[PDB]
């Protein structure tokens, strides 16, 4: 097999720095402290480059989940009463993003929504709510930006195509 470029690094990019205007405009004047959240390891790099874009004061945190969806590793912070945006690479089945979201909702966050940079909404077998998108695709064997294919392409700065 081989990998294609399918989005580019400069489009994530441009397309990062909207949805950081747009998650700044939603929160900016809630005052709450808010809190991202990613979901290990696929969401690390779209975490490190999304926060940077978000004008609103924030800490980050991570959690692994993982039949019964089990946390492997929780959150550090607390997030009762907070405004709390799960960040996600990719959203397909959104079976595991549907539990942890119920799980964390146990915690009375102030708010709850989701921002994942791919979705691949014909896969979905649950429907969990989704707030912001970066790209919709059709359902490509896709790697890159975080994501992996048996442990590589992980690192690649653009999504890719397996081919
Ligand atoms: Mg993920």
């Amino acid at each position: 097999h081989t990998v294609e470029v399918m989005i580019p690094e400069a489009e994530i990019k441009a397309r990062i720095a909207e949805l950081g205007r747009q998650i700044t405009e939603r929160y900016k004047d809630s005052g709450s402290e808010m809190v991202l959240v990613g979901l290990l390891r696929g969401s690390f790099m779209f975490m490190a480059d999304l926060c940077r874009e978000v004008q609103v004061p924030h800490e980050v945190d991570f959690m692994t989940a993982s039949r019964d969806v089990k946390i492997l590793k929780d959150l550090d912070e607390d997030i009762r009463g907070k405004d709390v945006l799960i960040v996600e690479d990719i959203i397909d089945s959104g079976n595991t993003l549907s539990k942890v979201r119920e799980i964390l909702g146990l915690r009375e966050p102030k708010s709850l929504a989701i921002c994942t940079l791919l979705d691949k909404p014909s896969r979905r077998e649950v429907d969990v709510p989704v707030e912001f998108v970066g790209f919709s695709i059709p359902d490509e064997f896709v790697v890159g930006y975080g994501i992996d294919y048996a442990q590589r392409y992980r690192h690649l700065p653009y999504v890719g195509k397996v081919v």
